């Protein structure tokens, strides 16, 4: 009884080229998809999703409660006070079901100059053992830069779409500095599946993860084929159908702000099923200190009533509030 959510297919393989009518023709459905329910999926965006979610199956699969403990984030692990957004975010059997392994930029080494300062939010990554995990640390940076470049890609479409230069956010999104980061999930099956690890919604739904709007500029997500995700719309919660070759975009909170909601941060929850399954975001965060005037594409002089606001700041108060208000995940 729950209808489907309108997420066009949009082939965004003109942003990657110099055809600038092209170009704008995707914009333009990016624009239409933005004012409406929010979301879309990216198609022919050149990535070879298959050997991701292959390379991820055999790193959480292989994976041992040793290594979780040794990779594991500050809040399971006090030893490791360094590590609050990179490295593993175990499972509790029976009451936290979905576990997970989030990396940031490559290029956050130990002499990279905010890491030397020791700027909030920038961490060197940690990684298991090369040998008890041949080539994953490699295949993962290299998906760090293919998702990179795809993103870059759709933020030459998001800013055609608002009527500005190509560059306008993609400037503001480079390897030296992005604060952009991959999450390798794992939702399992789990028989029985633990109550406690599944939540009630208002309505009634059963839940993974309960609603929100991502803290982001856009969310650059890859699924398994099992549906699961629900967008919120005037009409109630929609279903957003599966598509394991496609990338699901959405706006996160940064972008509702710089466009005064033109473009808002759609609210999406997770549902529960009992599947065993992968949940592959790329945040697309810029840098600390990037600041974009806020504008507004609705009115004659794009001013806006709101304030600028830098990119670190905002993204170190979403990340602590999202966890206060749905859980460390
Ligand atoms: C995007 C879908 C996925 N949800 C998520 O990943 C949820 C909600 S968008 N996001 C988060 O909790 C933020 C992780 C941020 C990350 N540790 C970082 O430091 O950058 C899910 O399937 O649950
Ligand atoms: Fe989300």
């Amino acid at each position: 009884s729950v209808s489907k959510a309108n997420v066009p297919k949009i082939d965004v393989s003109p942003l990657f080229g110099d055809d600038q009518a092209a170009k704008m023709r995707v914009a333009q459905q990016i624009d239409a998809a933005s004012r409406d329910t929010g979301f879309f999926y990216a198609v022919n965006h050149g990535i070879n999703v298959q050997r991701l979610s292959q390379k991820t199956k055999e790193f959480h699969m292989s994976i041992t409660p040793e290594e979780k403990w040794d990779l594991a984030i500050r809040a399971y692990n006090k030893e490791h006070q360094d590590q609050v957004r990179a490295g593993y975010y175990l499972s509790i059997p029976g009451k936290k079901a979905v576990e997970s392994f989030c990396y940031l930029n490559p290029n956050f080494t130990p002499d990279h100059p905010r890491i030397q300062a020791k700027t909030p939010t920038h961490e060197v990554n940690v990684w298991p053992d090369e040998t008890k995990h041949p080539g994953f640390q490699d295949f993962a940076e290299q998906y760090y830069w293919d998702v990179f470049g795809l993103s870059s890609a759709l933020l030459k479409g998001y800013a055609l779409a608002l009527g500005k230069e190509e560059n306008f956010f993609a400037r503001h999104f480079k390897p030296d500095d992005t604060l952009a980061s991959v999450v390798l999930i794992r939702y399992p099956y789990l028989d029985p599946y633990p109550e406690a690890a599944i939540k009630t919604a208002a309505d009634g739904t059963k839940l993974s993860f309960e609603w929100h709007e991502d803290v982001s500029l856009i969310t650059v997500l890859y699924q398994s084929n099992v549906q699961n995700l629900q967008v919120e719309t005037a009409a109630g919660y929609q279903d957003i159908e599966a598509d394991d070759t496609g990338y699901l975009i959405n706006c996160g909170s940064y972008m509702a702000h710089l466009t005064n909601n033109y473009y808002k941060a759609p609210i999406h929850r997770v549902k529960w099923v009992n599947a065993e399954r992968q949940s592959l975001p790329f945040f697309v965060n810029l840098g600390y200190d990037s600041v974009i005037d806020p504008f507004d594409p609705r009115e004659p002089n794009g001013k806006s009533d709101r304030e600028p606001l830098s990119y670190g700041d905002y993204l170190q108060n979403g990340l602590v509030s999202l966890i206060n208000k749905n859980g460390q995940t």
